């Protein structure tokens, strides 16, 4: 968990702009989240990096997986290995607000962290899942109580995050 270069936001949530693949190879760190769908079919977006890091190991035992007990619940998650990239993956799912789905459900995602001293993660339902980043923001600080490095790619969006935050 050698986090470097990240800004304190709160006594519990740091933020950096970067790409997570990177910092997961740089930092190893003990859990890194992935922002996955309910089938855990990870094609893109943060979800389709983190597998192809791991050259489609993620998603061989991602698919034994649900074999075994079935999709996940949106707003729930399971803990699988993290491969080369961290010692586990808490696959996180947060609402698709784009396909309907519920915004309250954002804070029953980030709930998930808590089980979690330390983590590396991406801001819930902010990509192709259409919530407003900075209200997924603030969700996590409001809900977030464990550690936890967000790595935020853009630096328009990371720029615009911690003016809102200051
Ligand atoms: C907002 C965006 C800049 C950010 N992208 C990344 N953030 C950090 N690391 C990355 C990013 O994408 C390339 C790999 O590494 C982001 C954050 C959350 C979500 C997505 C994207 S999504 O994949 O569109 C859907 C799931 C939720």
């Amino acid at each position: 968990n050698s986090f470097s270069g990240y800004l304190k936001l709160t006594d519990n949530v740091y933020i950096k702009n970067a790409d997570i693949v990177e910092e997961a190879k740089k930092v190893k760190p003990t859990v890194v989240v992935n922002a996955a769908n309910v089938y855990l079919k990870h094609g893109g977006g943060v979800a389709g990096a983190l597998n192809k890091a791991t050259n489609n190991a993620m998603q061989v035992e991602s698919d034994d997986y649900i074999a075994t007990n079935g999709p996940l619940k949106v707003g729930g998650s399971c803990v699988l290995s993290g491969h080369n990239l961290a010692k586990h993956c808490l696959h996180v799912v947060g609402p698709n607000v784009n396909k309907g789905e519920d915004i309250q459900l954002l804070k029953s995602a980030y709930e998930n962290f808590n089980q979690h001293e330390v983590l590396l993660a991406p801001l819930l339902s902010a990509g192709i899942f259409g919530a407003d980043p900075i209200h997924s923001l603030r969700v996590c600080v409001d809900t977030v109580r464990t550690n936890v490095y967000l790595a935020v790619f853009d630096k328009n969006l990371y720029d615009k995050l911690v003016s809102s935050f200051l």
